């Protein structure tokens, strides 16, 4: 929900090869910003698989426990929930642009 004032249906090549480029930037922004957001994702992963794995009354589990909860609390804040919506902001932006492109490079075919 709106970037066709930023970014309008196409009128020259020149326009889209610009579109192209804005894409390209904005594709490697969203792809380190996806790794980033699954940095702790992938680590909550493995962490739950510790949990099944060790006895609940070891040293072990409260470890995993603990550190399941610190990054619980990370994914809750304000830095990573922004990121996220940022990166929703990125995704949604993209695919307007590729959807110009596409509607452009279709005409011409």
């Amino acid at each position: 929900e709106e970037w066709i004032r930023e970014y309008p249906p196409i009128t020259s090549d020149q326009q889209r090869q610009l579109y192209k480029r804005n894409f390209d930037t904005g594709l490697q922004e969203y792809k380190s910003l996806q790794s980033e957001l699954d940095e702790i994702n992938k680590e909550l992963s493995r962490l739950d698989k510790e949990l099944d794995d060790y006895r609940e009354e070891s040293e072990e589990y409260m470890a995993a426990a603990d550190e399941y909860n610190r990054l619980k609390q990370v994914k809750g804040d304000a830095d990573y929930k922004s990121k996220k919506n940022h990166c929703k902001q990125l995704k949604s932006k993209l695919s307007h642009i590729k959807k110009m492109v596409g509607d452009y490079d279709r005409q011409k075919t």
